[PDB]
């Protein structure tokens, strides 16, 4: 009944919570999380942990225990998730994609359809950015069966708060099994650019550097009101035959415009070195949606430490078995 889940071996205020609080909520059992965090230099629960775990509690009426600033244990005890319409307020201390991630694999299972809108931190380095989830995960989710749509309503560049995201969703009526291997050809390259509080010749320069290693189809700079800064983002979107993906990167403090831009030029050379369609950190995103499906596969080429956490956990909560058979630098990734 009780799901015992490890933080020791790292993720334990991040993926495997954030995954444990949703598969509890759809599947109604409880689970305790240990160790969270224990060997960092700030151990625990932190600020955003929190703020994730409030509103799977909102959502479900749950009961709690251990959730605190600075708790290595968390227990969870999921009541019934309602639909409706949902705020919440993370703050600069977090990301609002995150929290989203939290929530809305159990509000697939609501009674009714759902609005969820969090405040907080946008555009930052360690979250799927809203663009993302709207252009790339959402196409597929609708593919599982899955019908939910993503805006971003403004922009707090990392680290700063202040930006807002917010998703539409409905209950899940029934699951299809989605197939993805090879990528095929390229479609368009998009090369983007977000500014606030930064010079324009800046996301020049960027757009410039992409324009250096890619043919790009179609390309954007978007100047945004300087309080919602500073921040700079560099984004390319690959439209190929089988897939659409994004890459992007955050603009750093003191790396000039041609090396952030480089930065991404890098990663996307890496994906197309590659014959999968699914990108690094899509893979991780698709696991509990096909899981909960029941069936799905892709391939990727190369399974991160945030996909393996995030099969491990999804194992914990439901009866399947994923299946991964890497051949030729390429990984397999099957829901039995
Ligand atoms: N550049 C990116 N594009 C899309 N999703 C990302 C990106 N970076 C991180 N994520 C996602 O955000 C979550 C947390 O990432 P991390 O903390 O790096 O494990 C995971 O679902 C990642 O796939």
């Amino acid at each position: 009944r009780m799901i015992a889940l490890d933080g020791a071996q790292g993720e334990g205020g991040g993926q495997i919570l954030r995954s444990a609080l949703s598969l509890s909520m759809i599947t109604g059992q409880p689970f305790t999380i240990t160790s969270i965090r224990a060997g960092r230099a700030k151990p625990g629960l932190l600020r955003q942990h929190l703020t994730a775990v409030k509103a799977a509690t909102e959502i479900c009426g749950a009961t709690v225990e251990g959730a605190e600033l600075g708790s290595q244990r968390l227990l969870f005890r999921p009541g019934t998730v309602r639909g409706g319409d949902y705020r919440f307020a993370i703050g600069s201390a977090g990301s609002c994609t995150l929290v989203l991630q939290t929530v809305l694999p159990a509000l697939w299972f609501a009674d009714g359809p759902s609005r969820v809108e969090v405040s907080g931190g946008t555009d930052n380095p360690s979250a799927p950015p809203a663009d993302f989830i709207r252009r790339v995960l959402e196409p597929l989710l609708a593919k599982i069966g899955i019908h939910q749509q993503t805006t971003l309503l403004r922009h707090g560049f990392y680290p700063a708060g202040g930006g807002v995201v917010a998703t539409e969703v409905s209950p899940v009526a029934s699951f299809n099994t989605l197939q993805l291997g090879e990528r095929g050809n390229i479609v368009q390259m998009r090369g983007e650019v977000l500014l606030a509080g930064v010079p324009r010749h800046v996301a020049e320069r960027e757009i410039a550097t992409l324009a250096g290693s890619f043919s790009l189809h179609e390309q954007n700079i978007h100047n945004l009101p300087r309080d919602q800064g500073p921040g700079n983002t560099v984004s390319l979107e690959v439209e190929s035959e089988n897939i659409t993906e994004r890459f992007f990167v955050v603009g750093e403090k003191r790396v000039s415009a041609e090396v952030v831009a480089a930065q991404l030029v890098k990663e996307v050379k890496r994906y197309l070195a590659s014959t999968a369609a699914v990108g690094e950190y899509l893979a991780d995103q698709l696991v509990l949606p096909m899981a909960l499906a029941g069936a799905g596969e892709f391939t990727v080429a190369h399974p991160s430490s945030n996909l393996l956490t995030n099969i491990a956990v999804v194992e914990r909560f439901l009866p399947v078995r994923f299946s991964l058979i890497e051949t030729d630098g390429v990984t397999r990734v099957s829901i039995e």
